[PDB]
This record gives C-alpha cells, structure tokens and sequence, in this order.
C-alpha cells in the first residue's frame, strides 16, 4: 500500500467537489491590484504585492476551498511578480487551499503544451490545481493542456459566457449548425467530462451576473467558475435561480467583497467564512 | 529642440514600416522550445533557454527587423524564465530590434489594464514594441491595451485568422449582421488605424498558410503578424498571392527556418538575411 512522490493527484473535478463539500462553496481571488493595494495601505509595487498576497494566504489558506490570483496582477512587476506568485501558489497549496490560476491562456500545439507544462505539471514553480483558458483558437486547440491536467490530476476552465459589456460579440456568434460559441464550448465541456464522478476535471467559466443564462445548457458535469458574485443579482441567495440545478457545480468566486476586509485577518477570515455560509445555505435550499 | 527621457516613441506602424524598409521585412522568433533547445545541444533548462536567447540576439540583434519572443517556452521555468526573458527584450530592442511580445493575453478591465501595464509602457521590465492579444471577450475588452498601446507608440496584434485545425471554429462563427468573428476584428482595426500614414499601430495575427484569405478585407491599414513562413506554400515567393496588395503590411514571421541555424551565428545570420532579401524580392516584384 506504499506511498510515493510520483502518486498521481485524485482528478481534480473529484478533489473540488470535496474542497467545497468541506470548507465551503467559495472560492477568493487573490487579486493585488493598485487599487486593493492602496486601499490596505500599502504601495504599488512588489514589497505591497508581496505583503498583500502573503497576508492573504495567512488569514484564509486554511479555511478557504479555493483561491484564484490573478496572474496579470503579478505580471505588471515582471518576473519578481511572478516569483511573489509562485510563492503565494505554494503557500496556498500547502495549507490545503485548492488554487486555481487565472491565466486566460490560449496558443497552439508545442506552445499550449508548453504553457501546461508551465501551470498543470507538478514540478513546475507555477503548479496549480486548475488554469483558466481562453478558446479563440478552437476548443481542439486545448488539447495539449486537457491531457496534462488529466495526467496530473488536474483541471482547465475554459471562457465561455463572461458579463463584460462586449462579452457577447465572439462568445454569442452562431456556427453553421446553429450552436453559438459559448454552446459550442458548454458542449465539448460535457464530452470531455463524460461520465465522470461526482464531477469531471474541465469546466466553464461562466459570469454569475449574465441575464440569458437559462438559454443555455450548463449541465457539463464540469465546475462552473463563476465571477462576479457579491455584485447586483449575484449574491449567494441569488446563486439558485441564475444557475438552476447546475449551482450545485458552480465555484462562486468572490474578490472585493471578501479582499476589501485586508489587512485585518479576522475580517478577512469573517467575510470569507460569511460568504461560505451564505451559499451554502442558498445551494441547500 | 531638447531631449527629455519622457519624449515619446514614435507611433508603432511607422516605426515598423521603416524598420522593414531599413533592415528587410522578417521578423524573427523567439522560440526556445524544448525541441530546438536540443536541436541546440542545450540542455531543457533555464541555462539552456537562457544560452539561447543570448545568442539569438547577439546574432541577429542588430539585423533583423523584428523579433517575436513566445512567452510561453520562458514561462514554463516560471519567475526564471521570466527573468531571462526580460533581459532578451532589454537587448534585443538595445540592438535596434523591434520586439513584439507574442503572449495571447485577453482579459477585462483593470486585468487587461494590468497586462497592458506589463508589456507596454516603458517602464515595466517587459517592454514590447506591441503585444499578441486574443479578443475572446470582444474588441472592446481590449481597450485599456489600445489606449496605453497608442500613449506609449506601441502597437497590438490581435488574433484574427490562425491556421491550426480548428482556428475556424470561433473564427468562422456569424454574428447578426453577417460578419463572422474574423471579418469583425478585423474591421474594428480598419476603424481603430483609419487616417495614420503611412501604416497603423494595430495589426492582426493572420496565418500566411491559411487558404480563403480571399474572403477577408485585409485592407485595414495596419500590419498583419504572419506566422508559418518557410512552411508548405508559405515560402517568400508565395506571400504575394497569398496577401494580395496587402502583402506590403505583413510582418512575416519565421522561426524554425531561422533558427534551426543556430547555434553557429554566421548560419544564424545568413538565414536572416536570406528570408528578408527573398521576401524583399517577391513584395517588389
């Protein structure tokens, strides 16, 4: 029965599933940007993106199910950014926070691999539970990045339906047979997630404030990454009826709502643990 | 008539029209992928990326117009590879190269601003002459990246046509006034370059393989980033009829046929100097 260092990582649909079960359905950006920064106080450079990041893995890494930084917070210092988020990935990590890494990424062949290789293989510096994608260059184009999430046990979320103003113009276009891109990409989700229990490894990200939700089909037994909540119509009593059935799959991600309460870690920790209950309370209504 | 380290960059379309005229139309990439690292007789590390990336440029610095880094073989050794990659675009552009970060990024907001933070204003340690973004999210998510670009006299590159398999999946995808995904990007462009002369600062990804280029306006009086060159029907001589009278817009992008030379610097050169000289020959024949 012995243990060792090559063990695979249980699928992370499995292991999600599981984070929300016990610490709660919530995931919390870890979003440093010059105004959370200015707002706890600090400056607008790596030493306040350093203090922000590690007090928030502090107060919340063990109580959290999932962070969520966002990589273009940390790029804008170059590669001493990239080094606080490394850090604050492992941190995370090894408190027993799931992390997804907000990365939007999207190329083609060797240079997707090569991005996988950066997020979703477990001897990278950047190694993360799951890593946003976008699809612009077709879903087949993932590929590389589907098979090593899978291998390392893994999961991807890919962009389909975001709430932004102008979100619609790519994602609402029709294909010739009649699926719009974002169906088009709910689609290949629940193929590539065929079967998988209690929930497959590659889901959508899918903003909890859109209106036209019900015109889709979100039932992708995949986890639905869902930014925004806090906002108008999306708060955790909100989550039931703008999702449906699939809310019971979804990772609401919370940023302001919960970051805003820094540096002070028993707010941060109280907010964290509010929001928590107040969608789990939602879910099991 | 005095100078001031605040004088601003020239716009990017002219800068590259005459770095095209000056030093011959090739951009060259940056690809340190495992595979070419090997070709090399160097090692799949950050030694190795790094020996790489220094003799690219020392070789070709001072000659070629255009260099196109893929940020993702550096980010594959994290904050490192980060590191290494900065330093590459600080010598290539030292050395006269125009650098066009070829990183796919596309997010909203104060995310993209934050992008547009990394790679486009001229104090941050990623510096680019312009940036590949993906418009997943819609045109207008990338404004904060446009205006910063056109403060900065640095151009964006957004993704339009690709030729990988499934590059029509989005991009062929009708919006209601009968434009597909690919025509509408480019038509934003047309709109963000009208009137600059001699050539706008915000091109399009076009890939020089791809066969119903006839179909498209390419006319949109910005340059258009072709990969792909030295492949199959994408030989110099072929860039003619593949563009039409937009041919004189393409920044014609080759990396293996370049880079398999290396890491001999005389070979390295004499590729360079070959593409630019018979893509040079065939756009004035």
């Amino acid at each position: 029965n012995l243990y060792f260092q090559g063990m695979s990582l249980e699928p992370f649909g499995a292991r999600l599933s599981r984070a929300m079960d016990d610490r709660g359905p919530l995931c919390v950006g870890i979003d440093p940007h010059a105004s959370l920064l200015a707002d706890w106080g600090l400056s607008d450079d790596v030493a306040g993106l350093e203090r922000f990041s590690r007090t928030v893995v502090e107060a919340l890494g063990e109580h959290v199910a999932v962070f969520k930084p966002q990589s273009a917070f940390f790029e804008r210092f170059g590669s001493r950014g990239v080094a606080v988020l490394e850090k604050t990935v492992a941190e995370a990590r090894a408190a027993g926070a799931l992390v997804v890494m907000d990365a939007k990424r999207g190329d083609i062949g060797s240079t997707m691999a090569a991005y996988a290789e950066a997020f979703l293989r477990k001897d990278s510096p950047l190694f993360s539970d799951a890593l946003t994608v976008s699809p612009y260059l077709g879903y087949g184009s993932l590929r590389p990045a589907v098979e090593l999430a899978r291998e390392s046990g893994a999961g991807l979320f890919v962009l389909a339906l975001t709430s932004n103003p102008e979100g619609g113009e790519v994602q609402h276009a029709v294909r010739t047979d009649g699926r719009d891109v974002a169906a088009t990409m709910l689609a290949h989700l629940a193929a590539e997630n065929a079967g998988e229990e209690p929930l497959g490894s590659f889901g959508a990200v899918v903003g909890a404030t859109l209106g036209d939700l019900s015109s889709y089909d979100l039932d992708i037994n995949g986890p639905l990454l869902a930014p925004g909540i806090g906002a108008q119509g999306a708060a955790p009593a909100d989550l039931p009826g703008v999702f449906g059935a699939a809310v019971r799959n979804v990772v609401p991600n919370v940023s302001r709502g919960v970051l805003r309460h820094g540096p002070d870690v028993r707010a941060l920790r109280t907010a964290a643990d509010r929001f928590a209950e107040e969608i789990r309370a939602a879910v099991a209504a």
